[PDB]
Parts: structure tokens; C-alpha cells; sequence
């Protein structure tokens, strides 16, 4: 049960209960409850507590909520300095979940592993 606070901009990940993803500053929304749950060591699906839905990288690059998991529901998450986690698709390999400076979420096309849009701070 955390939140993934990321550092392009701050704004926290945020899953809705039909489906749309994106991000919010206000931390006390309740589509910013995450639950990651391991499938083994670097592996996990992350999900919104609340909607009940898991994120999804879809095959254009779109980040969204589906209902049920699919292989597009698991990433890598790998630890980058100073504490920041990292969550990179298993099925698009070089794709990264990433936050726009403007909340919105940014393709996973367009991410790269050296840009501050895929640095993501879990907190409780
Ligand atoms: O593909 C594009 O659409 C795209 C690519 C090009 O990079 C650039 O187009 S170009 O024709 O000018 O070459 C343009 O880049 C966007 C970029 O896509 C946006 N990233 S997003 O917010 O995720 O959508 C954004 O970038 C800003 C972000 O905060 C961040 O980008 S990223 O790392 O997440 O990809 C990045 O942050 C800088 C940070 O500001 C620096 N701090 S300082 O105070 O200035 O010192 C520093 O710490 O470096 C980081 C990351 O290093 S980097 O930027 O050198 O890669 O950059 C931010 C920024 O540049 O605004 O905006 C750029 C520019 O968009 S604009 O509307 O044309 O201004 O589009």
C-alpha cells in the first residue's frame, strides 16, 4: 500500500476505476493507493487499491488500468540512485512507466533510462 511519487514534476501515479491513468499532485486521492506485489525478485505488478485495477503498458506505448492481468501488467523494478525505483516493461522491454512534467503519462516509447520522467519515490 504505497504511492509512487514521481519526480518529473511531482506528481503521484494514479489509477481510475474506468481504466484512465495519469497522475495527481494531491496526495490524499485515493486513486494514488498502489498495491506492488512481487511475481519473484525484480518482477511486480503494480496495482490501484481502489479501482481495483492493474496497470497496463499497451502495445502503442498507452499506460492504462485493465481489470485483469495480462502481459502487459508486469515490470522490472530496479533500484537507481539515491532511492529512486525504476519499473520497466517485461513484454516491451525498453519501455519505461513514466510521468510528463505535466501529469500526464508519457509514452512508453518516448522514455529512456537516463530521463527523470521514469524516477518514481515509493512511499507509504
Ligand atoms: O520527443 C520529444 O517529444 C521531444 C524530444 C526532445 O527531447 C525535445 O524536442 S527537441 O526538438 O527540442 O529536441 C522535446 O523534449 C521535451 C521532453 O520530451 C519533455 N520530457 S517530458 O516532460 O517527460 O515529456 C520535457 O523535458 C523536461 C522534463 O522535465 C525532463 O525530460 S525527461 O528527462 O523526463 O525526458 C528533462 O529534465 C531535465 C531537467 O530539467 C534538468 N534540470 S535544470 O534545472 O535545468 O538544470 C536536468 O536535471 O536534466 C533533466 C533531464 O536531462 S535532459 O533534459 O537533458 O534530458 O527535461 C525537461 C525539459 O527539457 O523541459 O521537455 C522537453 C523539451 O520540451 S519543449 O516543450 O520543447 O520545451 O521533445
Amino acid at each position: 500500500p504505497k504511492r509512487l511519487y514521481c519526480k518529473n514534476g511531482g506528481f503521484f501515479l494514479r489509477i481510475h476505476p474506468d481504466g484512465r491513468v495519469d497522475g495527481v499532485r494531491e496526495k490524499s486521492d485515493p486513486h494514488i493507493k498502489l498495491q506492488l506485489q512481487a511475481e519473484e525478485r525484480g518482477v511486480v505488478s503494480i496495482k490501484g487499491v481502489s479501482a481495483n485495477r492493474y496497470l497496463a503498458m499497451k502495445e502503442d506505448g498507452r499506460l492504462l488500468a485493465s481489470k485483469s492481468v495480462t502481459d502487459e501488467c508486469f515490470f522490472f523494478e530496479r533500484l537507481e540512485s539515491n532511492n529512486y525505483n525504476t519499473y520497466r516493461s517485461r513484454k516491451y522491454t525498453s519501455w519505461y512507466v513514466a510521468l510528463k512534467r505535466t501529469g500526464q503519462y508519457k509514452l512508453g516509447s518516448k522514455t529512456g533510462p537516463g530521463q527523470k520522467a521514469i524516477l518514481f519515490l515509493p512511499m507509504s
